[PDB]
C-alpha cells in the first residue's frame, strides 16, 4: 500500500484502487499501472520534475528506506498476474534492491522531489512506476 498526495490530487497502484478513486476518477493507465484521483483536501507532495537515476525508495516489508540506482523509464515486460495479464508495462523503472507484493505503493524519492511509486519486483530488483511526467498534478 501507498499513496502520493499533491494538491487535489491522489496517486496510487491502478491495482490498488478502492471506491472512492473510482467514483472520483481523473485518469488511469493499466500499462503504467496508475490511477489518479479526486480529493477535497489539499496535498503537499513535490513531484520531481527531473532524470534522476538515485534515489530513496519506501520499503515497507523491511520497514525501511533504502538508497538505489534506478533505470530510466521504460516498456519492461511484467509477468502475468491476478491483476494484469502478461505484457510490457510503460513508464517502469528498475532497481536491484529488496521488493514484497505488499510493496507496491511505496513512494520513491530524489533531491527533486517525489519521482514514482514502487509497483513491481522480484528476484533481487524492485520496479517504480513513473510520475514526473503527469505535469498536470501541479497545475
Ligand atoms: C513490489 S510487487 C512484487 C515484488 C516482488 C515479487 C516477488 C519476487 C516475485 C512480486 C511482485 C509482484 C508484481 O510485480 N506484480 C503484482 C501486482 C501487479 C504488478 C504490476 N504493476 O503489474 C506486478
Ligand atoms: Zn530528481
Amino acid at each position: 500500500s501507498g499513496a502520493i498526495y499533491v494538491g487535489n490530487y491522489r496517486v496510487v497502484n491502478r491495482h490498488l484502487a478502492t471506491h472512492n478513486d473510482w467514483a472520483n476518477l481523473v485518469w488511469e493507465d493499466s500499462s503504467r499501472d496508475l490511477l489518479v484521483s479526486s480529493t477535497t483536501a489539499q496535498g503537499c507532495d513535490t513531484i520531481a520534475r527531473c532524470d534522476c537515476q538515485t534515489g530513496v525508495y519506501y520499503c515497507s516489508s523491511r520497514r525501511k528506506h533504502y538508497p538505489v540506482s534506478f533505470s530510466k523509464p521504460s516498456l519492461i515486460f511484467v509477468e502475468a498476474s491476478e491483476y494484469y495479464p502478461a505484457r510490457y508495462q510503460s513508464h517502469l523503472m528498475l532497481a536491484v534492491g529488496h521488493s514484497e507484493p505488499g510493496d507496491c505503493g511505496g513512494i520513491l524519492r530524489c533531491q527533486h522531489g517525489v519521482v514514482g511509486i514502487v509497483s513491481t519486483g522480484g528476484n533481487g530488483l524492485v520496479g517504480f512506476a513513473d510520475v514526473r511526467d503527469l505535469l498536470w498534478l501541479d497545475e
